[PDB]
């Protein structure tokens, strides 16, 4: 019953995406900046930013006022570009966790390490649903092996290119990206049962507008989203990747703006294609009725409007630039955790180069297993995209604000905050996973599934809680271990 095109399709596109990039790596004016900031945009545009920008704006609950990661994601370059960039260079740092190592120690590294790999993992669930649903939606497999199928091939991707060379395979697939998106739009927006998306912007008719609404009591909890995708969005070691491999930093910086500008341009036909799908009849379509938040496929709204109302061959070029951005997203997210496994867990703390290859092929290996098992669990790409930054922001953007710019932090304060940031985040519940909240701040109200939901910036308070806590607790224990109230032998850290 599947038809084989799709199949075949798949496969011809990727062939031609690593047979460029191969002849490119083989073969090798004051044009490598912008090589180097499409790189970056291929890099942070992926499974996430397509599709769970298309559900968050599809979703009547939402709209494009809470599709607020696409912005806030491409805001973090920005920001990273101009405060982060310089100080995490001219420093021997590999990887992102190297701060804070050198500043806490091996223990307290791995420590944060956790929220990361959490992190790494969510992003690479969300991508790997994203691209599940593209080709159970377009080649009619069914969803459990569709999502089995793409870890497996973003898994054999990632080790492939790993060992050999790949020179410039971002660069071709942000174009294909950008032109299968681009190419899709105008075929969608000319259906029959697609109607105005300037009017069903502002009206009602088969759902709530799609630019979406904030009440006045629900503002705090907005910016509380937005700081979270803000400034959750920057400690990633797929960006700090790029920005210590650069020969400067003025051109680190450079790449951080060309990427949020391309990372803008590439959210913009996501948000096209998630209106497009609000102000859908689908009664007319092959689709038909129920509709797809109906149906309980709303985080598969992308690839339906890419197969129900776009030609086959626009629905191909449409799979052909959703694997490419899983794919040049999947190797950069699980390059990221394994690389940091194996350098900041396994050969710091714990201990050779062919023993490190091969511990860092079986995480790979693991690291896409327990993605593949997250990703089949939920039902939401949007949902683990936004969680994949939700403990980052909490836990590590403190201590990162705190190795870099807070002189006099030590191993105490870190341990504190990351504490008392877990304990405020834990105590006030996550709707996404179905967790209670213990804490109830005021506005607390539930939701259709019986989970009481907070209207406090709690999240925001969490964060702001741990930084402070981090220099109370570090400036508290230095004036304590220096004024010889508490006895050095208690040191147990060895900070002060
Ligand atoms: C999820 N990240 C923040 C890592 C990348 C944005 O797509
Ligand atoms: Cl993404
Ligand atoms: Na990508």
């Amino acid at each position: 019953a599947f038809h084989v095109e799709g199949l075949i399709a798949i496969i011809v596109f990727y062939l031609l995406i690593l047979l460029v990039g191969i002849w490119a790596a083989w073969r090798t004016r004051d044009i490598g900046l912008l090589v180097g900031g499409f790189t970056m945009t291929a890099t942070w545009v992926g499974g996430g930013y397509i599709n769970g920008t298309a559900e968050a704006v599809y979703v009547p609950g939402y709209g494009l006022a809470w599709a607020q990661a696409p912005i806030g994601y491409s805001l973090s370059l920005i920001l990273g570009g101009l405060f982060f960039a310089k100080p995490m260079r001219s420093k021997g740092y590999v990887t992102m966790l190297d701060p804070f190592q050198q500043i806490y120690g091996k223990r307290m590294g791995g420590l944060l390490f956790i929220p990361a790999l959490m992190g790494e993992m969510f992003w690479a669930a969300a991508i790997f649903s994203a691209l599940g649903a593209t080709i159970s939606v377009i080649i009619d497999v069914d969803m459990h092996i569709s999502v089995i199928i793409s870890a497996l091939i973003a898994t054999l991707y990632t080790l492939v290119g790993g060992l050999y060379s790949v020179a410039y395979t971002d660069v071709v697939q942000l174009f294909c990206i950008f032109v299968g998106l681009w190419i899709s739009v105008p075929f969608a927006l000319s259906h029959p049962a697609v109607a105005d998306i300037g009017f069903t912007a502002v009206h009602a008719k088969y759902q709530k507008p799609w630019l979406g609404t904030v009440d006045s009591s629900e503002v705090y909890s907005w910016l509380d989203s937005f700081l979270l995708l803000m400034l959750g969005g920057i400690p990633w070691q797929a960006y700090f990747q790029r920005v210590l491999s650069s020969s400067s930093a003025t051109y680190a910086q450079v790449l951080s703006f060309l990427a949020a500008f391309g990372c803008l341009v590439m959210a913009i036909p996501a948000i096209l294609i998630g209106a497009i799908g609000a102000s859908t009849d689908w009664n007319q379509t092959a689709y038909g009725l129920p509709d797809p938040k109906t149906t309980e496929e709303a985080d598969m709204i992308l690839p339906i409007v890419l197969q129900y109302l776009c030609p086959v061959y626009i629905s191909f070029f449409g799979l052909g630039a959703v694997s490419a951005a899983v794919m040049s997203s999947a190797d950069s997210s699980i390059l990221s955790a394994s690389s940091m496994f194996a350098r900041n867990i396994y050969q710091l703390s714990f201990r050779s180069d062919k023993e490190i290859v091969w511990v860092m092929r079986i995480t790979v290996f693991v690291f896409g297993a327990s993605a593949t098992a997250m990703a089949l669990l939920t039902k939401t790409v949007y949902g683990l995209w936004y969680l994949s930054s939700d403990l980052v922001y909490i836990v590590i953007f403190p201590q990162l604000l705190c190795v870099l710019f807070v002189k006099g932090t030590n191993t105490y304060g870190a341990v504190a905050g990351y504490v008392s940031g877990l304990f405020l985040r834990i105590t006030g519940g996550e709707p996404y996973l179905y967790l209670q909240p213990l804490i109830f701040y005021p506005g607390y109200y539930p939701d259709d599934n019986g989970i009481y939901n907070q209207k406090f910036p709690f999240k925001t308070l969490a964060m702001v809680t741990s930084f402070l806590t981090n220099i109370c607790i570090s400036y508290l224990a230095k004036y304590l271990f220096e004024s010889g109230t508490l006895p050095p032998k208690l040191d147990v850290f060895d900070a002060v």
